[PDB]
């Protein structure tokens, strides 16, 4: 996905082009941000729209996904390493949590890896 407004713009554009009866196809490419660093920014404070889409996309994929204490631990290191808490975790188990929301519109690729793997774990 992408931002609601751009998604609607891309879709309206295709409909205007007379492909309304056609089914939509969506594919995107993850890119690493080598321009700016992770600083817990929001759109209002400098986060790129694509950064917010990335972060929110990962967030969506881990909705209700159980995070073990090992997962939580890894995120915690990043939190320490960046001296900033980017997650709203809800205690659901002695050592398990659930991510309910983010604290910024940025997410490091390393953190996304941990989270997406928890999602795949629960899946399998």
């Amino acid at each position: 996905n992408l931002s609601l407004s751009d998604l609607h713009r891309q879709v309206s554009r295709l409909v205007q082009q007379e492909s309304g009866d056609c089914t939509g196809k969506l594919r995107g490419n993850v890119a690493a941000n080598k321009e700016t660093t992770f600083q817990g920014l929001t759109i209002a404070s400098g986060a790129r729209e694509s950064e917010k889409v990335f972060a929110q996309t990962v967030l969506s994929h881990v909705a209700n996904v159980v995070l073990t204490q090992e997962d939580t631990a890894k995120l915690l290191q990043s939190t320490v390493k960046h001296n900033l808490n980017n997650y709203d975790l809800r205690s659901v188990g002695n050592g398990n949590s659930v991510l309910v929301s983010l604290r910024s519109d940025q997410m490091t690729l390393q953190d996304a890896k941990v989270l997406l793997e928890a999602a795949l774990r629960q899946e399998s």
